[PDB]
């Protein structure tokens, strides 16, 4: 791994989004059981005109 | 693994969106068991104009 | 690992979003148990016109 | 690992936003229990025109 | 490890936003128990015009 | 309606089960929505050997 | 409506089970709801040889 | 409406089980809601050998 | 309405159980709501060889 | 409504268990409210042999 050289604008290895959501659960239930989960809107990067050049 | 060299714009190894939505899960139910999800819109990269050049 | 050399903005390894959400949990549940979860709106990023160059 | 260089804007290795939100939980019920969890927006990185250049 | 070298503004390994909301608890329930959990909302990094150049 | 006369054993107008599981609903949903239902099992008359003769 | 006239055994007009489970909701849902339900079993009647005549 | 006459045991207008369980709601929801529901055993009438005649 | 004349037993117009259980509720909400709800067991009528006969 | 003549045990309009649990709510919530509740057993009537005769 060896990061960008140059660019007429800033080359970076930003990590905007990721991860893990509900991922990995051991679930051992019984009968009536109930288990909701919501997840809401996931935004990741540049927004609203970012990272704009004059 | 190596970066970019150049460019007009900066070259970046930019990750907008990734990783694991409900995944990997190990259940055991028995009987009458509920388990809704529910994942939202998920934006990733440039909105709205975003990484322009003038 | 080896980090930006240069760029007309600055290169930079930001890590803006990711992490664990709702991950990894471990539930052993009998007969009419109850568990929901919600997870507001993510924003990671530049967003409201930022990083702009002049 | 070797942070950045240079650039037109200071390089950094900023963290805005991680970490675990309701993750590695080791839960035993029994019969009627309830435990709901709710996390609120999550807002990390640059906002409101931050970081701008002159 | 190793920090920036330098920049047009000074970079940083700053920190914003991180740790554990709600992770890693062990919970042992019997018949009826409430645990309800809310996490507000969570701003890491900068906002209102801030770390701006002149 | 007039009830029964007689009989070796009691003659009753006697409503066992009956009514409405989960009927009538009026639901207007939008995009994404989730609603299971779980009606355990019935068991509506007379059981284990019940209003039995000598 | 008249009750029963005699018999070996007491004659009436036993209502054991009824009514409504979950009817007659009026929901109204935008985006991404969750409404899970869960109705235990049900028992209405004579059990383990009741109701019996010596 | 008129009672039973007689018979060999009491007859009556016994009422064992009735009722609403989560009947009648009205609900308005926005975006990302959580309701569950548990209704537990019903359990109406006679058990364990009751009413019984020597 | 009129009540039983006689019997082996007493008559009578015994309610056991009933009425409304989480039943005409009036619920407005808005975004990342939770209410759950659990109803224990309900055990109505003659149990563990009751009104027995000698 | 007119109440039992007679009988081998006293007719009676025994009223053992009812009302309203968790009825007639009127919620107006907004964004990231939790209300959870839980309703214990109910034991309504005659038990542990009660109400036997000789």
């Amino acid at each position: 791994g060896y990061g960008n050289q140059g660019g007429g604008y800033g080359g970076g290895y930003d990590n905007y989004g990721g991860g893990n959501y509900g991922s990995g659960n051991y679930n051992v239930f019984g009968n009536y059981n109930q288990q909701p989960s919501n997840y809401g809107p996931m935004k990741s990067g540049n927004f609203g005109g970012s990272r704009n050049m004059g």
